[PDB]
């Protein structure tokens, strides 16, 4: 609900800390951001949040491009402190604003027990000398922060006279001494770059009040907040800490790595941004499977189909009636699915199948290799208790409509077989949600060596695609002698 929004007039803004990379709640906000200004034909501002003194912005870019998000304006939060500061001074001579130099503690007390601090009664004049030690930043300054002067009663504890601004010296951004709080620039910032929707989360909906309050007692345009929930997955950290730390610690070897909720983390893991706004549309700590459900249901039917087989428990099938010249025959990228073109399947007397498959035949069984037709099989080859070889003779005329067991298979070309690493990952951690390094899955990145189609060579990087009856899959990277890794999409 977009309070009186009007077509051509709705502006609203993503404002994120240019401190750390985006992770998916930070999409879900830039997205509602964006939604809402689409829906009215409007702007969405790109505002990097530095009120308060801690270089990403590039990389917060990139995900947002990534996203297909854009922006009409970038600005920053520091580029409105002078008119800030005129703000606190102004409402210092309104009598709205005092300097306070209570010590934290005590001011938290006073402000649950309702008591008013003896500097609230300050005449303006030496609130305004105090803000001005506070600017210069003396020791004076460093004692004071100015708080607003609301109602001490209220029932509302951000109505109990927050803090407007601070005396940050410790720290670099040295030009400013004196720092306003988010409480306080965010409604102002929000006026005065002609935000009319500001979209902010479940969390602390008691700020709203105070927000009002600000622009109201300063005679500020009006701004609307409405409010969204938060989006968090189980068994997942966000918290930039414990992020480092993994980094750190050599747990991954990246903050790309593909089991980081950052945005790069995430498309690295095969996940399209259609799914994340469907799933943010159609939908505490959420599951990540109707995420990946939803992601599945939109790659499927665009995506082409391949065939790999594990490099080594693989069996060899010899149809004993054929030669070993190699057939080529054009074939569907997608059975249902045309437009994805053709590929080109050879074919020849010797074959690569799964052991798991091997295992489940017997002599004279009747099967299907698909893309290609049926097969009989005639002996199984067991050496030293395994099985080593399976001998066949072809029926590719034969009626694959009445084999219950079709099966993924490759030519036996191993100066064709493109070699791939498949990437299987899991939850760092194993909890949903100070010790907290012992609940680390430090073994959350599976490897599978395997063969795979040579026509795979068509592929680029980051293109998805399907192994055929063994799921889904991203091109992650292509190495020296053209072997490929691959990382494995959940599929719900
Ligand atoms: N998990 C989340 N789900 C949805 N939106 C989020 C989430 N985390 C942050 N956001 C939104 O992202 C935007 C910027 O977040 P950022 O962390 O950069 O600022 P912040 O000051 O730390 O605010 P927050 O304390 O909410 O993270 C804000 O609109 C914030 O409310
Ligand atoms: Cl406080
Ligand atoms: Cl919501
Ligand atoms: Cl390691
Ligand atoms: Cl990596
Ligand atoms: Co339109
Ligand atoms: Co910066
Ligand atoms: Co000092
Ligand atoms: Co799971
Ligand atoms: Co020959
Ligand atoms: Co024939
Ligand atoms: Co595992
Ligand atoms: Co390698």
């Amino acid at each position: 609900a977009m309070a009186n929004a009007v077509i051509g007039n709705v502006v609203t803004r993503f404002p994120p800390e240019p401190s750390g990379y985006l992770h998916v709640g930070h999409a879900k906000a830039a997205f509602l951001n964006n939604y809402y200004a689409q829906m009215y034909e409007g702007k969405m501002l790109l505002r990097f949040d530095d009120t308060n003194p801690v270089k990403y912005e590039k990389s917060i870019i990139e995900d947002l491009e990534n996203l297909g998000l854009k922006y009409e304006k970038i600005s920053y939060s520091s580029d409105h402190f002078d008119l800030l500061e005129k703000y606190c001074i102004d409402m210092i001579k309104m009598n709205k604003a005092y300097a306070d130099d209570t010590g934290v503690e005590d001011m938290r007390n006073q402000r649950g027990e309702g008591i008013e601090s003896i500097n609230r009664n300050n005449s303006i004049e030496k609130n305004l000398e105090l803000f001005n030690e506070m600017r210069k930043g003396t020791e004076i300054g460093q004692k004071n922060c100015i708080r607003a002067k609301i109602n001490m009663q209220s029932k509302n504890k951000c109505m109990r006279d927050p803090v407007m601004y601070r005396c940050i010296v410790d720290v670099p951004h040295f030009k400013y001494k004196c720092y306003p709080t988010y409480d306080f620039a965010c409604p102002i910032i929000d006026s005065i770059e002609g935000v009319t929707h500001a979209l902010r989360t479940n969390e602390y909906s008691d700020r709203i009040e105070q927000y009002n309050w600000f622009i109201s007692t300063l005679n500020l345009r009006k701004v609307y907040i409405y409010e969204f929930s938060r989006l968090a997955f189980v068994k997942t950290v966000m918290s930039k800490r414990k992020l480092k730390w993994f980094v750190e610690n050599n747990v991954v070897d990246s903050w790309v790595d593909p089991r980081f909720p950052t945005i790069k983390g995430i498309l690295r893991r095969g996940l399209t941004k259609e799914a994340l706004f469907q799933f943010i549309l159609e939908q505490n700590l959420m599951q990540w499977d109707k995420l990946w459900s939803i992601n599945k249901q939109i790659i499927d039917p665009i995506i082409p189909r391949y065939a790999a087989v594990d490099k080594n428990s693989s069996i060899l099938l010899i149809l004993t009636d054929l030669t070993d010249q190699v057939i080529q025959k054009e074939r569907d990228l997608h059975m249902k699915n045309k437009s994805l073109g053709t590929c080109n399947m050879y074919y020849n007397n010797k074959y690569l199948i799964e052991l798991e498959d091997a295992q489940t035949l017997l002599e004279n069984e009747e099967i299907t290799l698909i893309k290609l037709g049926n097969i009989i099989i005639k002996n199984i080859e067991k050496e030293n208790g395994k099985i080593k070889q399976i001998n066949a003779l072809s029926n590719f005329h034969g009626d694959f409509k009445t084999t219950k067991k079709k099966i993924h298979w490759l030519p036996y070309l191993p100066q064709q077989l493109i070699t791939c690493t498949l990437y299987e990952y899991d939850h760092l951690i194993t909890v949903d949600k100070d010790d907290w390094t012992n609940f680390i899955n430090f073994n959350s990145k599976h490897e599978t060596l395997v063969y795979a189609e040579p026509s795979i060579s068509s592929l680029k990087v980051s293109d998805k695609f399907q192994f055929e009856r063994r799921g889904y899959f991203i091109l992650d990277k292509i190495d020296p002698h053209h072997h490929l890794h691959l990382i494995k999409i959940p599929d719900g």
